[PDB]
């Protein structure tokens, strides 16, 4: 990868994972 | 959560979990 | 869907349009 | 970018674009 597409998908990773995280804390919360 | 909600919340982690994973591969495997 | 799983929805589906159009535009800027 | 990381990123985008859709029909399918 060029440095500037590393920085991207850096980026982009943090973003995800923030967003996956509220996604599972959500399915957690949840009485079965 | 509704059942509905809870299940596709559920197929839309899984998915987001599998891309993210990608991206990480990707990351990691670079030569610094 | 229950309001808040619509409000939480809403709130994913801002976030992930921002990161496909991010990727969108740097597909975009490529000289082939 | 590389052509590798070009190629990555087609397919990131394609999942993404996919999971969107799912989201917005889901909202746009909601009685108010
Ligand atoms: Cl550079
Ligand atoms: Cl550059
Ligand atoms: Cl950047
Ligand atoms: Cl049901
Ligand atoms: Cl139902
Ligand atoms: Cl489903
Ligand atoms: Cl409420
Ligand atoms: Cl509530
Ligand atoms: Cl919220
Ligand atoms: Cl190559
Ligand atoms: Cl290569
Ligand atoms: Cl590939
Ligand atoms: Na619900
Ligand atoms: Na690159």
């Amino acid at each position: 990868l060029s440095p500037d597409a590393y920085r991207f998908l850096t980026e982009l990773d943090r973003q995800l994972r923030l967003l996956q995280a509220q996604i599972q804390r959500l399915l957690e919360a949840q009485s079965l």
